[PDB]
RNA sequence: UGCCAUGUACGUCGCACUCAAUAGUCAGUUUUCUGUUUUUUUUUUUUUUUUUUUUUU
């Protein structure tokens, strides 16, 4: 969000979306605009909120994911690139309006 | 308190100071650094920093 409103692009604003966020913030997330809104969301809205009037879609294929190993007896959450039925899900949500296209952030390979 | 017999033997002398000067043996390639003063104090205690995510009679 900083380094977006550092570049300040023309009839675009930048809007968020997590876990932690405010009701209120959430509901202007929903609520209608004028332009361009550029949201950057986490694992909410890959499974729950179903964010509307998306065009396009990044996945960078990268989620922390929770995690609980033997040998430290201690809950982490460690960052890990995101499955093919996460990247499925990231890339089928957008193609709810009309015509999408996900970019992904790396290989077909990988 | 009177007397004491006669002749009877002599000379001259020495001492010192000393002694010097002597044989043979030629030569050693060119070039070099090395070098000097001056401000002096070198050294002084620090700190809290980010957030997948989702459900429970």
């Amino acid at each position: 969000a900083d380094a977006l409103n550092k570049l300040n692009l023309r009839h675009t604003e930048i809007l968020p979306l997590y876990a932690r966020l405010s009701n209120s913030e959430q509901n202007r997330v929903f609520q209608s605009h004028s332009g361009r809104r550029i949201v950057l969301a986490t694992n909410v809205a890959e499974t729950s909120l179903t964010v509307p009037g998306i065009k396009y879609v990044i996945d960078p294929g990268t989620a922390r994911i929770s995690r609980y190993s033997y040998r430290t007896k201690v809950q982490r959450l460690p960052i890990e690139p995101i499955s093919q039925a996460s990247a499925n899900q990231r890339k089928g949500r957008c193609g709810r309006v009309s015509e999408g296209i996900c970019i992904r952030l790396y290989s077909e390979d990988d």
